């Protein structure tokens, strides 16, 4: 089997992307956030707090036929930018692009944080990192992918987000006709449950390549690049009045340069993010100082080729019994 959707982002910045999803029986679609640096399926439901609800659309598991009650399980989650959700378990039929899965744990939420409720546009996410951060208690539930796996004709999904415009998630092939050249593939540790890989180096603009490693998640469910500050400052040094300010929280420059390119490697590959890709506008409605795309890592403890870095590529997240990821230019 396969399956093919269309991934759209929330908003003129690509701060995320949703993909409707179909659960139950009668189909219930809602749009959800696919975060390959998580692994809970969980949706805004019939039983999140009313007052924790504004504009989603729920999950109702009283009307879904397949919908069944996991007894005694509980899930809870926080996430790298302090939002966080909970609740308890239903599985049910869960369909993405025309690809089914039954039997698939969803997580319904009866709680989220105040980020969640003033996001409209997303009504849950579904996990693709590794099974085994998976937060469902007592019993540990599987993934969409790795419940699907078994089933696909090639045990791969692959991300190709769009810069200002909609674009795919496949599961179970390649679609040799949505890249250019060929996919690097790169070696992957599985050891902190996430999709972790090791960049060959970087480069700003026209500058030279520098070869270092940076090891680092791919993470559709971040907007952002975080690298090393090091890597971070060279970026902005090259951006006149750039700085990084700590009362707005990262790196910003101002509305009216022009930024340059940011290459990451792979293997002997090279991806090339666009200036354009780096900006993220204004940091407040109508302010000329503008947030940077790249910013450091250095308080969260790891790296995170983000949305930022993603959308410059077409990524293989290759679920074989030893996992790597791919890029390609696109």
């Amino acid at each position: 089997s396969t399956g093919s959707a269309t991934t759209t982002p929330i908003d003129s910045l690509d701060d995320a992307y949703i993909t409707p999803v179909q659960i139950g029986t009668p189909a219930q679609t809602l749009n959800l956030d696919f975060d390959t640096g998580s692994s809970d399926l969980w949706v805004f439901s019939s039983e999140t707090t009313a007052s924790e609800v504004d504009g989603q659309t729920i999950y109702t598991p009283s009307k879904s036929t397949t919908a069944k009650l996991l007894s005694g399980a509980t899930w809870s989650i926080s996430y790298g930018d302090g939002s966080s959700s909970s609740g308890d378990v239903y599985t049910d039929t869960v369909s993405v692009g025309g690809l089914t899965v039954t039997g698939q744990a969803v997580e319904s939420a009866k709680k989220v944080s105040s980020s969640f409720t003033e996001d409209s546009t997303i009504d849950g996410l579904l996990g693709l990192a590794f099974s085994t951060l998976n937060t469902v208690s007592p019993t540990q539930q599987k993934t969409f992918f790795d419940n699907a796996k078994a089933s696909l004709d090639s045990p791969v999904f692959t991300a190709d987000l769009g810069y200002h415009a909609p674009g795919t998630y496949n599961f179970g092939f390649i679609d040799t006709t949505a890249y250019t050249g060929s996919i690097t593939y790169t070696a992957v540790s599985t050891k902190q449950g996430f999709w972790e890989w090791t960049s060959t180096g970087y480069a700003v603009g026209s500058g030279t390549f520098k070869s270092t490693s940076i090891d680092g998640i791919a993470d559709t469910g971040t907007t952002l690049l975080y690298l090393p500050a090091t890597v971070v400052s060279a970026y902005w040094a090259q951006v006149s009045g750039a700085k990084s300010s700590s009362s707005v929280g990262g790196y910003v420059f101002p509305c009216s340069a022009t930024l340059p390119s940011f290459t990451f490697g792979v293997g002997s590959a090279r991806i090339v993010i666009p200036g354009d890709y780096i900006d993220f506008g204004p940091i407040s409605t109508g302010s000329s100082s503008c947030f940077g795309g790249i910013q450091s890592s250095a308080g969260i403890g790891i790296n995170i080729f983000g949305d930022v870095a993603l959308k410059a590529a077409f990524v293989v997240f290759n679920g074989a019994t030893t996992p790597t990821l791919g890029f390609a230019s696109k």
